């Protein structure tokens, strides 16, 4: 109660919003507020941040606060283990990560809204949810510019140099051919992802607007449009099953009585938070960014099992018309998707995607419809209708991924060039 409040206001006088976050939260941890904590994390304030005097004067609860002490000390302190692991697994990512959405949470959150804005369910007969910008992410040019021992650290804290090794070298899956990563500049790198499950939706946006799936919402899109179209794509799944069954030689058959069990549930992966999603959840994002995705993974991962996830994902649902051709990349290893990006020209940056696998054989097409089947004749023409596609020197069938520094969106740029100056400002 003993308070001298001239001290007091001058204290106050000089806060801004990311002190009363802090200091919220360190009365949050004694109190056991949850939401106090989430509020600081997401604030991007350093969860090492240390109470000074004047704080300790401010808090005046002698019992609990003494200059020196951080979040994670009044942690241990009182009882809050829940809040311990949150706060540890953001200090290693941090001092392990640092990718464009983490570098201004503020901005990032204007992104979210933007995407927000943007996102509309279709009225009529095929209520699906769609966006209404074109947006492509690419790693910028000025990283050449760096000193190489910060390319190197930049390189470190964005991308997942384990995906990368096992999607590269491991195995011939992406960047095998020379004169695609190479001379034509079209090397893929996979950008990192936190595994907290989700890494689907994470994936595609890191690969689109370079943010993660902030407040679910293009997860909650993607659940509502699989509700809302349910018998659309129902029936794309049900020929899909059969497809894979197809090409062992085996003749199955199924209860439509049993077809809807089987549906009903994949129904609720979207809903149930970070569980597993498939190839039908793929196809849906796809309708939704309109516009084709293209999945590289391995040829047959376990060999205790083969895979079905590498190919190619159209929209098929919207008319052509409705359709940007320009795909993006995912990478898939071990149950885990990751945006696959690549570096701007150093105009117009064109990169150039194979249409084919690394022994030149055409990728998938996934739930075509029986009456859409055909040739590797036949299937390159569709793929051709929904892409731009050429040829090159070389050979190998390609899809184009053309982006604009013209056309690229403001806020991203934004985020992008606050990213880079993290890196710009590094002596040596
Ligand atoms: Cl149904």
């Amino acid at each position: 109660l003993e308070v001298d409040f001239k001290k007091l206001k001058q204290i106050k006088n000089r806060m801004k919003k990311t002190d009363w976050l802090f200091l919220n939260a360190c009365v949050g941890v004694v109190e056991g507020d949850l939401a106090a904590i989430e509020a600081y994390k997401s604030s991007g304030g350093d969860i090492a941040r240390q109470l000074t005097a004047d704080e300790v004067r401010l808090l005046n609860r002698p019992s609990a606060f003494d200059v020196g002490y951080t979040l994670v000390h009044l942690a241990i302190r009182f009882q809050r283990q829940d809040m311990l692991a949150i706060l540890l697994t953001e200090v290693s990512q941090q001092a392990a990560k640092c990718i464009p959405a983490m570098v201004c949470p503020e901005l990032t959150e204007q992104i979210r809204r933007e995407i927000a804005a943007s996102l509309h369910q279709r009225k009529g007969d095929f209520a699906c949810y769609f966006l209404t910008d074109l947006v492509t992410f690419t790693l910028p040019a000025d990283i050449e510019d760096l000193p190489p021992t910060v390319q190197e650290k930049l390189f470190d804290e964005v991308l997942d140099r384990d995906v990368q090794k096992e999607l590269e070298e491991e195995s011939p899956i992406i960047n095998w051919s020379l004169e695609l990563a190479t001379r034509l500049d079209s090397r893929l790198y996979a950008l990192w992802n936190r595994t907290a499950g989700d890494c689907l939706l994470d994936s595609v946006l890191q690969a689109t607007w370079g943010i993660y799936d902030k407040d679910s919402v293009l997860r909650k899109a993607l659940h509502d449009s699989l509700h809302d179209c349910s018998h659309w794509f129902y029936t794309r799944w049900k020929d899909w099953e059969s497809w894979y069954s197809q090409s062992f030689g085996l003749h199955f058959s199924l209860r439509e009585e049993q077809w809807q069990e089987d549906w009903a549930f994949i129904l609720s992966l979207a809903s149930q938070p970070g569980a597993s999603l498939e190839q039908t959840h793929i196809f849906v994002l796809a309708h939704i960014l309109r516009r084709p995705i293209i999945v590289y993974g391995v040829k047959y991962y376990k060999t205790l099992g083969y895979t079905r996830f590498q190919g190619v994902y159209l929209p098929l649902l919207w008319e052509q018309s409705f359709c940007w051709k320009s795909p993006i990349a995912l990478g898939y290893t071990r149950g885990h998707f990751s945006a696959l990006v690549a570096m701007e020209n150093d105009d117009v940056t064109i990169t150039f995607l194979p249409l084919v696998d690394s022994e030149r054989k055409l990728l998938h097409v996934h739930f075509l419809s029986a009456q859409e089947l055909g040739n590797e004749e036949q299937q390159e023409k569709l793929l051709r209708e929904w892409l731009d596609c050429c040829v090159t020197e070389g050979g190998v069938l390609v899809a184009m991924q053309k982006s604009s520094r013209r056309r690229n969106h403001p806020l991203v740029t934004q985020m992008v060039e606050k990213w880079l100056d993290r890196y710009r400002q590094i002596r040596p």
